[PDB]
RNA sequence: AAUUGAAGAGUUUGAUCAUGGCUCAGAUUGAACGCUGGCGGCAGGCCUAACACAUGCAAGUCGAACGGUAACAGGAAGAAG
């Protein structure tokens, strides 16, 4: 019931006295599939204990999600770095339709029908930050009625 | 009951993030070309030279408008084997 997926991993580069040490990142994305999303980075110098790295901090600092019957529940756009990214909730509109990066934490997430596209930068590592800012400020309507009275 | 509706990726760098262009994945067509080709249904078929056109048809009808008889088939009368 852990529900881990890797997203990207890459070939860094440091550049030190004698020629070039290239080091790998990794970059999951684990949850349960019911709210509770978690991203991790993690870098090292193999594949392997790269992902580990990631999979180790994406177990922490994992983040709720206050989620619908199966899906998002009002429209959220979530902003990162140069990385805008929207959300409609899609009310069983069929499919998980995101982009690359969007599919993989929003199919842990535990949502399942919800219409998205990415505007501006499409960075991995930056468009996941704005799908979890994105779900971790949408509120739901036990929410709302909390705040503002009825 | 009559709008259930939205995907990205590759490439600047030793590596990064951003900006930014180029390019690809889709759908479409009065299409052409290449290879191949069994049947049917429904559609479509000079996008260019509003260039030049052989030949055949594409606008005739009415005698219940009229004088009339060129034919065709009868009618009447005459003459002949």
């Amino acid at each position: 019931e852990l529900q881990e997926k890797l997203i990207a991993v890459n070939r860094v580069s440091k550049t030190v006295k004698g020629g070039r040490i290239f080091s790998f990142t990794a970059l999951t994305v684990v949850g349960d599939g019911n709210g509770r999303v978690g991203f991790g980075y993690g870098k090292a110098r193999e594949v392997p204990a790269a992902i580990q790295k990631a999979m180790e901090k994406a177990r922490r600092n994992m983040i709720n999600v206050a989620l619908n019957n199966g899906t998002l529940q009002h429209p959220v756009k979530g902003v990162h770095t140069g990385s805008r990214v929207f959300m409609q909730p899609a009310s069983e509109g069929t499919g998980i339709i995101a982009g690359g990066a969007m599919r993989a934490v929003l199919e842990v997430a535990g949502v399942h029908n919800v219409l998205a596209k990415a505007y501006g930068s499409t960075n991995p590592i930056n468009v996941v930050r704005a799908t979890i800012d994105g779900l971790e400020n949408m509120n739901s309507p036990e929410m709302v009625a909390a705040k503002r009275g009825k």
